[PDB]
């Protein structure tokens, strides 16, 4: 089989860094790629901090081993500002860069010429169709979606997205990898939203619309889903959490794709917040104000 | 103000039973009403079992304390086959019977003649407008929705629905009553699905479709929502928990009001199961087969 051992993660964002961190943490040799050394420096530092916060809790009875474990994981993460040189022999390429098709297709089209033969390609994209990216290459059978959730290092779920062209061996390789990461892989076809976002996002929009109709308050709607349906967070608390701009972008993506479906109709209230840079917790204000 | 102390719950079903239980466990005098004495005995048996379950848990170390807890509560739940025979002296009526408009109105039109003036009428209906049922009486200022969630003994939420005619006084009272039950009440307009069902049911339908569409399996969709969304139950386990028939009916109703709306399009899988009398856990089988209890 194609046992993934060496992994190339392109993108130093929280997602990219999280994926690198878990892979590093489970015995994989990792190479994190990005545009500048400064970015890489920060991202890796981010991983270092995250890794220590956990070690100070698990290795409280023996801090020596803790620092060891942390050092061993950091050193298994390498950095580079040139993907082409790195992917010449990597087993897997996981992409987690800006959510723009053009940009993504250039990268992979390029990497598809330097990457080894067996190299599997996979995107972590939330607002695009895997198939649209895989066709920017000729490695389609080795192209798939590998969708994670934030905080990557904590969230055990990973959606192994298989396209009609994706190989069966490719699928099984990503399923075994996901487990090797200590994750729980679920399967899904290259359909907009896959499983989680497909069922979670529209619901959130629905909650926003119910509020705009004047039928209930955001507070009561939140109390309602927590106490009535046993949810961790009400839809509004959750929106601020996952990011209002992040949500808007994804919905607009489906909206533009299917202008008729009423489920993807824009929300004036959502749009307003986004326009006036009120993205949620990551700006101290979304539907609610923070800190 | 008039504080609710005496409550008349109509419907020995799982919902009514639960409402009676929580009401009685929180110091309210309760009368549970259903068609026969055997039905009532069966319903009250389920309540007792649910109570000894809560007791041998809160008093896992003191059986005697657990017995008294159960006894006191259980002795404040009286049973009658004709609500008209008790409402003349009750403060609140909570109806949770067949989701049939004619049967509900018939019930309230009659009780509206035996009930004391202050008595408030409330329906736990999930698929009807509270306004529809209210206009079957001359007590609309004292009529409202009081919607609970399964499992009633556990879910803290209670939706207090106010129709354009519900007086503020009637509202505040149901609000205080909700808190007295140890629940947290939230307000909502009298719109289909109110708050929770309006956001939960459609979501549940979407999951069935993603499945029917062949995109993902039931098993993985449940795993995904539990791990990725943190829900206590995947959409299929929940469906099987609230009842497939129970769900279908509420959706058929919404579809019936807006056939053009996609959100309510019927589901072949759901319909087929209901036609096979596989309603979920109730019957030991819904989307999944459950080992008979
Ligand atoms: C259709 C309508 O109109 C309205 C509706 O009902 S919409 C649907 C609303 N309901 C929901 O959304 C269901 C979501 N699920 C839930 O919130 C939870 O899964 C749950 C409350 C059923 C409990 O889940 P779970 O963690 O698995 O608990 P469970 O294994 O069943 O039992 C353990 C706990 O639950 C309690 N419990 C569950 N059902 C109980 C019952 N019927 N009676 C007494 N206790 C019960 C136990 O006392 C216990 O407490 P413990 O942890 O301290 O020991």
């Amino acid at each position: 089989k194609i046992i993934v051992k060496h992994v190339t993660v392109i993108g130093g964002g929280l997602m990219g860094a999280g994926i690198a961190q878990v892979a590093a943490a489970t015995g994989h040799t990792v190479v994190l790629v990005d545009q500048t050394e400064d970015i890489l420096a920060k991202s890796k530092k981010g991983i270092e901090e995250s890794l220590r916060k956990v070690a100070k809790k698990k290795f409280a009875e023996n801090p020596k081993a803790g620092d060891e474990c942390v050092e061993k994981t950091l050193s298994t993460i390498a950095t580079s500002t040139d993907a082409a040189s790195v992917v010449h022999s990597t087993d897997l390429v996981v992409e987690a860069i800006v959510e723009n098709l053009k940009v993504k297709n250039e990268l992979f089209k390029r990497l598809d010429k330097f990457a080894a033969e067996h190299t599997i390609f996979a995107s972590n994209t939330s607002s695009l169709q895997i198939t649209s990216i895989a066709n920017a290459t000729t490695r389609q059978d080795r192209f798939a979606g590998l969708h994670f959730f934030n905080p990557v290092p904590v969230m055990k779920l990973v959606e192994v997205i298989k396209t009609p062209m994706t190989s069966q061996k490719t699928f099984e390789s990503l399923v075994d990898f996901s487990k090797a990461l200590g994750k729980h892989p679920v399967s899904c076809k290259d359909t907009p939203g896959f499983i989680v976002n497909r069922l979670l996002v529209p619901y959130l929009m629905e909650a926003i619309r119910l509020y705009e109709r004047g039928d209930a308050s955001k507070e009561d709607i939140d109390t309602a889903m927590k106490l009535g349906a046993g949810y961790p967070m009400g839809p509004f608390e959750l929106l601020d959490y996952v990011g209002l701009d992040t949500t808007k972008f994804i919905v607009d993506g489906w909206h533009e794709m299917d202008a008729e479906n009423p489920l993807h109709q824009p929300s004036p209230s959502l749009n307003k917040l986004v326009a006036e840079n009120k993205f949620g917790k990551k700006t101290g204000e979304g539907f609610y104000k923070y800190k």
